[PDB]
């Protein structure tokens, strides 16, 4: 029966705008408001230059922005207007506190709520957008039921999303699933179909499923952790195969032909980064300590313990490569970027090395084709220092790579950049000092070893022994 | 692509061998099998109507070429001497005493193969292991071959490792997902590979048939399981996480299972993965990983194990504190015995571990599974006075309940589902209990209920 | 205060259940007290002139009422039947196999009552634990009741522990400090706590009838126990101090324990705490901690348990030491072998453990105790007819037997006759150098003397 026509989001961001463009987009008849305290953020939402770059968003938010899609500062009316209310707001970590460093901090998930009581009369349904600790749901529902109105109706679920940067508008347009969670009660049921009843405009019914709060809210960071667990289990084999002559492609390519297993997410790399994988693991083993399950706390640690040590022994085979000093030797950094294709750097591995090989002294050289200059500094920088002294010293921001390898040591390649491949490696085999080497932490030279190695390099990469 | 396969020999005609070979054999009526082994009784039963080892299919694949292009016999020297291809297909049984006891793989019978097979043969002969083997198992192989070689004697060493699950050996061998194959990157390693994917390109596609080197062969077979276990301690992890929350541990794994870079396959949680592969090859690659001093690559894998452990003891754990923490004397029911359903193989079973735990607390066990038999069961509960005492070995699901405590379902026999439970019920002493280690019996739930029981699951909070 | 109990029946005719509900009868002539068991052998001691207890007192009140209006019988089921009120009154031994081995309690006979009195019962009933159990112990019963019910059965569980020491146990009961009793908040349970309130009310002043709610009062016997053994294990921990700086332990618990808000009683240094409740009790508390996650509560208990342990390993050391670190083959006199004093009562006695101490260095132990049955000592002292035993161990008949040609002699319990002793004569006949080791400090006051006569002499809480 019941029937959303008027939805605001709350959080402008990379999930909230994008996912509520696609809703407008798909559903011409629903008035999707998109809201934000960021004054600035809702301006370029409002202009020809996005504030978020995703292949297809522009086609998308112009095709329907200020006919039915609308991105405003007036928080408070539009959420008095709207049927269903989207928070779509970020909970980081903990920096200070019980949890320090992998609890989530749910101040913005409150604030919401209490604005949305504070603002709301009658029956709307509030659904969570963004990725929260398991329990959030919970703690909405008791800010609702203590703040309670005559004729005031909110009914809590879960939406969690599945966007990956660089895929974010063919993984709504197209997902794999779409999830929704609530109570099993005939009132959660009802907003459960309503908000079904959305995505059933371009997602098939086979593909919406419906599940309890706590599932949907546990299924997000589970995937993940399941995701991360592949990317550490093949890393933990890259090590095996380093040791053994075994070759880790070799190995990948082989568990991957197991249809139980499947091929996605095998490539062995120097280590998995981005602002979800590390979060949303730490944030599970944090929910299983708090919860009094250290046994499942430990497993799933190990993802991440994995891919710390991945990180430290591929520095290691670097530093040691080179005597075990790198003070002032120049070393080529290529790609800093947490992935290809892409400028962000949040939790990217190259951050990480780059900086064991500052804390050895190390004359850094790094190119990156799209990460900006401005946030490489602020990566390597220690927390609050403005002109921070080591990156000074040591760091180099270079304008292409045969600059960050003229006079170098090593080239380094830690994002799989496909320009990296196709470099003129003899010229810059000329201008190295000897011995010259190549450490691939992403496997994108295979198959350009022997000819590598007859130029003159010593060429090395994770998953191949030496 | 020069040299061609035309005998072929298998030392071992176990679960692996003697399933495998039948195939080739059937798939190449140009080649000659001859399967081997020193076991009389079992060469015998191959050569009868009741074959040794229980597949489908595989009585009518013997049946279509033994006599013809397959033969089994005792006469080893002689299937070696005219072999073109020998295949080593012996077992590597987990070492029980000494260095790396309870991990280590112990090759005495690679090693006595190998060197057979060097006493017994001249010329050209490509020699594969074909059984599971620890990594650089191949390597001892060449050693053995080097250190004892002969005038015109040239012995080429592949892996081509298995990948027969218990009960569809048959259609795993006919359309593999894919066949492996490793050999040195030298040219006569590669001759090598060749010659045996013409053998598998009889019937496998080109596309499916994988050729790596040799280690990597060796380290993709242990890796394999290690992750197919893998999924199975993680989504039992989750159930753990489920029962602590009010999650479902079925809504969480088709939520996942649903994202097609994670897939949907083994993520089915349960009281604990057993059978002879999985805890064997995975804490074989733990003993690898502390031989090469890679301890954070030991411990990572070792979780998969000890997550299997505690789900496991915290199910056996559940049942003791829902009996008040005293279970001595009380009757209590096992259904199911077998590691899996639709088998009698009961290796590294759930089940024993469980009755082990129910017997540590003096309980009265009555055992019920459809096919395992009794005197298995009885081995397995045995110390290498208790069995006697405690353990009752019931011929129907219905004496085994009645006068129980508790129901446990350890192994998700599809009949468990639609007993009489009502009947059940009746003669239980109450509070009646069903613990159901398999979520075999969702959906059933508030009947379950409302006849009276107590019913839990693993995954779902109580 | 409607509900009046005229009829008790108490399950189990042990130490607990015998002389509570003797006392009971005693107390209320005009209620009928069944005492039962399924031990017949027990139940004819009961009707006998030779009690299956010992204790003080005893007898006296048994025969003032048995036959009038306390009966012991085997016939449980007419017991329950007949009855208005139910003691569950069995042990519940401590796990010897499992999870919680050692420390968990077993419920099987509060079980296996609880299922006994559903089968036996109609209409209603008020059901009370009296022997010691684990905290949740009632909510199990309930659970069993819960589960097997019938139309008009009306059951109410209670929780009523008792405050029995060995030797006092008839002063114990018609003199308590207090009396516990544990129901639920609802009105029924309310209804239930005061019809038991009224039985005790017949001796006991209401002031001295404390009533909580049921975990309340499991939880209290065990703290109290707790408690306690926390006092002796705090001053034995102090007498270790003492040795070493100079102090003097009774000096110290002097001090102490005239500060009015610390109390003078349980400061009483010595080898270590024994009997049946404590080490058993404070155990289970350490266990229950676990199960529910409270790992630093858990720890700050076990450190009552540790202590004690130490205590005994470290007197039995410094007999060891002083000896050269060789005992193989040397007589030694074990004085006192019951867990305290005028009882003939072993169960976890410190005697045995430095016993097994002495017989792992091959000790000739020549053990007295004036009261401990010999047949016991060679029990305690054997492996779960043993060969340690039969080689290293000798039952003395009296204590100079026991001190004739031994290095040293060993008092573990304080037995008064220890200090009356003639200590020149055993002197005469000890080997030489001749060792006294006082673990209950009862040789307090004699130190010069028996340095003249040539002994060395020590004791807990006394520097060398
Ligand atoms: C947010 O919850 C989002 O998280 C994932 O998307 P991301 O934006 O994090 O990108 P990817 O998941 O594609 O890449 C993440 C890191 O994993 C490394 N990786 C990936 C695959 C592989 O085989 N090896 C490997 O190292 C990448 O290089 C990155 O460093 C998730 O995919 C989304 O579903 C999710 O919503
Ligand atoms: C040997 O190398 C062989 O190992 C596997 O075969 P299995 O005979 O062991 O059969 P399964 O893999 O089917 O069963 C293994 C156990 O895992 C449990 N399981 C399975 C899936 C799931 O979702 N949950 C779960 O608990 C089963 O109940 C079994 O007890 C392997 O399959 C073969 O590839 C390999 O050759
Ligand atoms: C049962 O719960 C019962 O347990 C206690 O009674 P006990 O029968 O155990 O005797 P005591 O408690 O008198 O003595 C116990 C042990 O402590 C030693 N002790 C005592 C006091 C002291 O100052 N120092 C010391 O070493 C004794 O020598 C015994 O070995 C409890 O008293 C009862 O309330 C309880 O109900
Ligand atoms: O009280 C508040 C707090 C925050 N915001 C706005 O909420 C938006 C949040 O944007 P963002 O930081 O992108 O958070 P999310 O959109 O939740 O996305 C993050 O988390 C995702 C998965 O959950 C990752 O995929 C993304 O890369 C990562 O940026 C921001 O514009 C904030 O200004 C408000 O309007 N009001
Ligand atoms: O010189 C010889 C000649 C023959 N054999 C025989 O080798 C055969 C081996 O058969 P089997 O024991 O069944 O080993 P596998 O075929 O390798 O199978 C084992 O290991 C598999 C994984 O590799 C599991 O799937 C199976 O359940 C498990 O039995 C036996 O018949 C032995 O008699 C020798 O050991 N030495
Ligand atoms: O199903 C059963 C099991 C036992 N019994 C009898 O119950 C009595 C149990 O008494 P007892 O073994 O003496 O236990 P309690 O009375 O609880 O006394 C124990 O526990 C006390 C701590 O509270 C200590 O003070 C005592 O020394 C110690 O014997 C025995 O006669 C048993 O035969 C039954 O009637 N039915």
């Amino acid at each position: 029966m019941f029937e959303i026509k008027k939805i605001c989001c709350i959080g402008a961001g990379y999930v909230g705008g994008p996912t509520c463009s696609v809703i407008a987009h798909m559903c011409p008849e629903i008035r999707v408001t998109v809201v934000d305290v960021n004054e600035s953020r809702i301006n370029a939402w409002n202009s020809p230059t996005l504030p978020i770059y995703e292949p297809g968003l522009k086609e998308v938010v112009e095709s329907c922005r200020g006919k039915n899609l609308f991105f405003s500062t007036n928080i408070d009316d539009a959420i008095k207007e709207a049927d269903l209310v989207f928070i779509s707001v970020n909970t980081p970590t903990k920096t200070y506190g019980m949890g320090k460093g992998r609890a989530a901090d749910l101040k913005y998930i409150e604030a919401c709520a209490r604005r949305i009581v504070q603002n709301s009369n009658g029956y709307k349904i509030v659904t969570e957008k963004s990725t929260v600790p398991v329990r959030a749901a919970e703690s909405i529902r008791r800010i609702f039921d203590a703040n309670t109105k005559p004729n005031l109706n909110l009914q809590v679920l879960s939406n969690p999303q599945f966007l990956a940067e660089g895929t974010a508008i063919k993984d709504l347009k197209n997902p794999d699933r779409v999830l929704i969670g609530g109570d099993e009660t005939p009132e959660g049921q009802r907003a459960v179909q309503a908000l079904c009843a959305v995505y059933e405009h371009w997602v098939p019914r086979e593909k919406i499923l419906t599940t309890n709060t706590w599932s949907s809210e546990l299924s997000k960071l589970a995937a993940n952790a399941f995701l991360a667990q592949r990317i550490s289990s093949i890393n933990s084999i890259s090590a095996l195969c380093e040791a053994t002559g075994a070759d880790v492609e070799e190995v990948a390519t082989a568990i991957g032909m197991d249809q139980r297993i499947g091929n996605k997410f095998l490539k062995a790399s120097v280590g998995f980064g981005g602002s979800c994988f590390q979060k949303d693991v730490l944030n599970l083993v944090y929910l299983c300590e708090a919860l009094n399950l250290p046994e499942v706390a430990r497993y799933w640690q190990q993802v991440i313990d994995m891919n710390d040590y991945q990180r430290r022994r591929f520095a290691s085979r670097i530093i040691d490569s080179l005597f075990n000093t790198v003070t002032d030797k120049k070393i080529a950094i290529l790609g800093f970027a947490f992935k290809k294709d892409t400028g962000d750097t949040r939790e990217s591995s190259s951050i990480y090395i780059s900086k064991y090989l500052m804390d050895e002294g190390a004359h850094l050289h790094i190119y990156d084709p799209k990460v900006p200059r401005e946030q490489i500094v602020v990566d390597l920088s220690h927390p609050g220092v403005s002109e921070d002294d080591q990156v000074s010293r040591l760091v180099t921001i270079s304008k292409d790579p045969y600059e960050a390898c003229d006079g170098a040591h090593a080239v380094v390649i830690c994002t799989e950049w496909d320009m990296f491949k196709e470099l003129d490696y003899e010229r810059i085999h000329k201008k190295m000092l000897k011995p010259a080497f190549i450490f691939d932490g992403r496997r994108v030279l295979d198959g350009l070893h022997n000819e590598l190695q007859t130029i003159g390099f010593q060429i090395e990469t994770i998953g191949k022994k030496v």
